[PDB]
């Protein structure tokens, strides 16, 4: 730790403070996010090797005195405050198509490795002024925490959760940056049930076989209908709804793999617009 100089706190991560700091030596700038059983060790030694354009890069783990300390490239801005800031105009289509295939390669790169992330939100999407856009906190999953990202399959209770929540909660962040307001926004676990259930239906044995078998499955649950796309994003076109509809299918094993979703006709027209970031 003593080769680094901390610049100011860019914010409480899950697991701790993290600061913008200063390599005493090389003058690099990073990132240091304050965190040791040997089975964190080891598992986020893993995350070393993960290396990906759209991964935010972990530059070395440091444990001492039975502290932990992860070294990671510094990045100016993160999704939320980019959304806060353009929520007069909002974000241009081309670039919110150009995050989104962004994330969804990242996402391909972590799942062909069999990497969840199981916490995304815009809080850890990190952009910079190229018109990049990276995931931050890979694979350390493995302040009230947030669940408007969480897939239903978490919050029913399944404990061998798959990729899928991972497009679950890109699906929700793809909504929110087209409608500049959050899609589910629940204050508890029963509450963002019920918004999930209040805009795509109550799901049954037809949409999602084996859901009514759940841990936290209830037969009391409300029985709400279903609401169209149309609705739910306006005014994304056909192409991004179609996308959107198949990130937010109720069955995890019928949600479309970030592969997939990669030569979805949605990116047909896809470029990389570089955002006005005011640093
Ligand atoms: C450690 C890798 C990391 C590298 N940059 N960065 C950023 N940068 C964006 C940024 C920069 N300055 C300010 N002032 N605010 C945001 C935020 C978080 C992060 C965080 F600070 C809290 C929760 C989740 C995160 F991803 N983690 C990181």
């Amino acid at each position: 730790m003593e080769n680094f100089q901390k610049v100011e706190k860019i914010g409480e991560g899950t697991y701790g403070v993290v600061y913008k700091a200063r390599n005493k030596l090389t003058g690099e700038v990073v990132a240091l996010k304050k965190i040791v059983p040997s089975t964190a060790i080891r598992e986020i030694s893993l995350l070393k090797e993960l290396n990906h354009p759209n991964i935010v890069k972990l530059l070395d783990v440091i444990h001492t005195e039975n502290k932990l300390y992860l070294v990671f490239e510094f990045l100016h801005q993160d999704l939320k405050k980019f959304m806060d800031a353009s929520a007069l105009t909002g974000i241009p289509l081309p670039l919110i198509k150009s995050y989104l295939f962004q994330l969804l390669q990242g996402l391909a790169f972590c799942h062909s490795h069999r990497v969840l992330h199981r916490d995304l939100k815009p809080q850890n999407l990190l952009i910079n002024t190229e018109g990049a856009i990276k995931l931050a906190d890979f694979g350390l999953a493995r302040e009230v925490v947030t669940l408007w990202y969480r897939a239903p399959e978490i919050l029913l209770g399944c404990k061998y959760y798959s990729t899928a929540v991972d497009i679950w909660s890109l699906g929700c962040i793809f909504a929110e940056m087209v409608t500049r307001r959050a899609l589910f926004p629940g204050d508890s676990e029963i509450d963002q049930l019920f918004r999930i259930f209040r805009t795509l239906g109550t799901p049954d044995e037809v949409v999602w076989p084996g859901v009514t078998s759940m841990p936290d499955y209830k037969p009391s649950f409300p029985k709400w209908a279903r609401q169209d796309f149309s609705k739910v994003v306006p005014p994304l076109d056909e192409d991004g709804r179609s996308l959107l509809s198949q990130m937010l299918h109720y069955d995890p094993n019928k949600r479309i793999s970030a592969k997939a979703a990669l030569a979805h006709p949605f990116f047909q027209d896809v470029t990389k617009p570089v955002p006005h970031l005011r640093l």
